[PDB]
């Protein structure tokens, strides 16, 4: 119950109402070998938190079924908690080597140059935009997934950020991808990208996908919760069922569509 990011949906659907749908499609027609970003330090452990990787996770999955190759890039803790679901990870990564470089829940550079929390305190870490001012320069399909106005790709939409979002002016990012998702949980932005996928393709890209499994497993592998900053199997505050039922939801939207 974020009021802020929800009136920034309102705003950015209402004027790019196909978002969803026209990054689906970047995606599908990108899939060669696709560079997935995540990994969000929280001030002042500097610790990644658990929105975004699993996400990550269920998007380089969906990369895999649908026939294209997916390699991660994130910070070391990330490593730990996504090994024991064997992904690949990117090694001295140069844009020019993919056809899609995806972003869920990842820093974005403030106009200051900066990184900042939700709360505004500032990221001290090594930054992991860099390659998509790159990949935009390159001309390289560039997606972003944020649910904050602080993460890769809120450029885009900075205004609307820095009008309804706390800190907006300071933490808002300048960093621009070529499509955006905002949703209330970054998580869910990129359930909603494969599940839109799996429409499109007519193969639920999320059947057998388990919320509970894979936050549990980074939650203990050491991936914090970013808003109790515990070690608490949550994302953003929001328990376990919460996270459930809209992995559960979008299944059952993806197959009404599909059969
Ligand atoms: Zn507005
Ligand atoms: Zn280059
Ligand atoms: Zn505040
Ligand atoms: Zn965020
Ligand atoms: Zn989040
Ligand atoms: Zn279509
Ligand atoms: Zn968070
Ligand atoms: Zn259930």
């Amino acid at each position: 119950g974020n009021r802020g990011v929800l009136k920034v949906y309102l705003d950015y659907r209402r004027k790019n109402f196909n978002f969803l749908h026209n990054s689906t499609k970047m995606f599908l027609d990108n899939l060669e070998r696709v560079l997935i970003v995540t990994g969000f330090p929280i001030p002042p452990m500097m610790v990644a938190e658990t929105d975004g990787p699993p996400g990550a996770l269920a998007i380089y999955r969906a990369v895999e079924m649908l026939g294209g190759k997916a390699e991660i890039l994130t910070y070391s803790e990330v490593e730990k908690a996504l090994e024991p679901f064997g992904v690949s990870l990117a090694r001295t990564p140069e844009p020019e080597d993919y056809s899609l470089i995806i972003s869920v829940e990842t820093p974005g550079r403030a106009a200051d140059g900066r990184y900042y929390s939700m709360s505004a305190l500032e990221i001290k870490r090594d930054p992991l935009d860099g390659i998509f001012l790159k990949a935009r320069a390159l001309g390289i399909p560039t997606i972003g997934v944020g649910d904050g106005g602080n993460e890769i790709g809120m450029g885009k939409i900075r205004e609307l950020v820095v009008g309804h979002v706390p800190h907006g002016e300071k933490i808002a990012s300048v960093v621009e991808t070529d499509e955006l998702i905002v949703s209330a949980v970054s998580n869910w932005g990129a359930y909603g990208l494969v599940a839109q996928a799996s429409i499109e393709v007519g193969r639920n890209l999320l059947e057998g996908w388990d919320e509970r499994r894979v936050i549990e497993a980074i939650s203990s592998a050491g991936l914090i919760d970013g808003v109790s900053k515990t070690l608490a199997p949550s994302v953003d505050g929001i328990r376990l069922m919460v996270h459930e039922g809209i992995v559960e939801l979008l299944k059952a939207v993806v197959d009404e569509a599909i059969k």
